[PDB]
Formats: C-alpha cells, sequence, structure tokens
C-alpha cells in the first residue's frame, strides 16, 4: 500500500504542513507532478485526515495533571455520564475510558492551587468513587507538542 | 496580548489550518490585510507554534495503553535512573509519550496493533526494568475527548 515516497511525504507534513508541492519536489528529489499525485492520493483515502496547528506560548497550560479514577450495566452509563461531564469542562484535555470501569482525563490550569482546587470540586466529587490517582506532569521527554495540540481556544 | 479576533483566528486554523486568508477573510468578515498581519504577529510570537498533519487509521495504532512506572530506588541517582530509563523508552517503537511524574515515576502512552504486541512490549522493555516499585497498565478502551491525539503522535 504505502511505499518509502508516501512515508517521506508525511514525515515532512508532519514537522510543517505548509510545505507546497514545489518544496517536497526539491527535499525529495522527486518531479513535482508524481508528489502531487501521491498527496493528492493520501488525502482522499484518508492518510491525512486533517490539517491542523500546533499552539505555544500562553495558550498551552502551565500546570498538567493526569488522573486515573476508578468508579464503584448501571456502570456503562454512569461512566458515560462521568466522562461526557469531564468533556464539557475548561482545562479538561483529553478524556478516555479504561476497561469496564476507570476514566482517564488530562487537565491543565495556569496556576496550580487552580488546579488543585479544580481536581477537588469537579472530580473527588464524583460519588462511588473508589480510587482516584493523581500524577502531574513534571516534564514531558516525548510529546511535548501534545498540550499545544490538544489546547483550546 | 489575545482579543476575540486573535482566538477567532486560531480555532478555525485548529479546525482546518487549509484556509487560507481569504478564506478566513470571508468567514471573520475582516480585511485581509488584517486576517494576514494577525497571522505573521502569531507565528512570529509563537502563539502559533507550528502547522501540522493528523494521520488516519491505516497509521494509527489500534491499541493503546497508558503506563505508570514507580522507582523503588535508582536522589541525585534518582533524576539519572528516570532520565536513562525516559531515553530507553522514547527510541522504542510504538512509544507515543513519555513524561516523568514527581521525582519518581514515568508515564508513557504506548501504541500497538494487538493486544499482544501490548503484552509482548510490557514483557520485553517494561517488566525487565530493575528497582520498579510498581507498574500499572491502562489499556484505551475508548478515547471520549482528544481522540484525534493517536493521529498526532503516530510515527510514520
Ligand atoms: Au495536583
Ligand atoms: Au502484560
Amino acid at each position: 500500500h504505502l511505499d518509502d515516497l508516501d512515508r517521506n511525504i508525511l514525515r515532512l507534513l508532519k514537522k510543517d504542513a505548509r510545505l507546497t508541492i514545489s518544496e517536497l519536489s526539491e527535499q525529495l528529489k522527486k518531479p513535482e507532478s508524481t508528489i502531487h499525485f501521491r498527496i493528492k492520493k493520501l488525502q482522499e483515502r484518508g492518510v491525512i485526515e486533517r490539517y491542523t496547528i500546533i499552539l505555544g506560548e500562553q495558550l498551552k497550560p502551565k500546570h498538567l495533571a493526569l488522573i486515573v479514577l476508578e468508579v464503584g450495566d448501571f456502570l456503562e452509563r454512569y461512566i458515560s455520564y462521568i466522562s461526557s461531564t469531564l468533556s464539557a469542562l475548561p482545562g479538561v484535555l483529553f478524556v478516555a475510558k479504561s476497561g469496564e470501569d476507570k476514566i482517564i482525563a488530562l487537565v491543565g490550569k495556569n496556576n496550580k492551587d487552580e488546579l488543585v482546587k479544580f481536581i477537588e470540586e469537579n472530580i473527588t466529587s464524583i460519588p462511588n468513587l473508589k480510587h482516584i490517582q493523581i500524577f502531574p506532569i513534571t516534564e514531558i521527554k516525548k510529546g511535548e507538542d501534545l498540550t499545544g495540540f490538544l489546547a483550546e481556544v
């Protein structure tokens, strides 16, 4: 399906999605036609799903915590309720189900006491409620751009 | 300092960064030269940090897991030991995502294609790490907010 030309195109566009057809041709030493037709195929077959931007600077939250929460058939539904409630809240960047059972959230605020207060009013406050682990993120070694990607507004 | 027009431009670009200035000016009802200037300015200040693509399900990992490691004992040695495990993990295929929590934990996001490749991954690269007090594995069953994370982090 994908050969090395497709993969090289995708790698360049992951670093800088502004790169035009003549630019990729000059960087990849392939004719402009060839590249044009490859890109057009990656887009029609959904391999490139979407073009977006990474936010930097004053729009990445300063303090991040990862939270894993465990609730104690009504169960499918209660996790659905908690997770839509968390999804609607500002500074909640990522929400996922895990097993039956569990919710993973990444939350971010600009003040650490604001992040404590937020946990504490919106998460530790959920009824039935067996366990919660909070993992404040002190540094990111790989995937630093994730915050700028998930960050809203 | 950001105003409503700054935010509105960013929202649309976060939506679809293929949107050109003339399309943004039509959608926002602002002269083209204002949009243009605002975009150059956000790019210069690093508010728009980077333009990227999100990969489609052919290149996304089908099975994702979050891993939480807690080190028992490697204080200057703890810091250095975590760096070592961080760098070892980062160099591995499928590793999305590595972060340090507090002085003693490593958080990783791993994608593979089966259950299975993940089990085999944990056998080989996680339970082989010496001096770990705790290992937790949280399979991602369903992403509710942020589903395009794995298309963003997917390596090719
Ligand atoms: Au916290
Ligand atoms: Au395992």
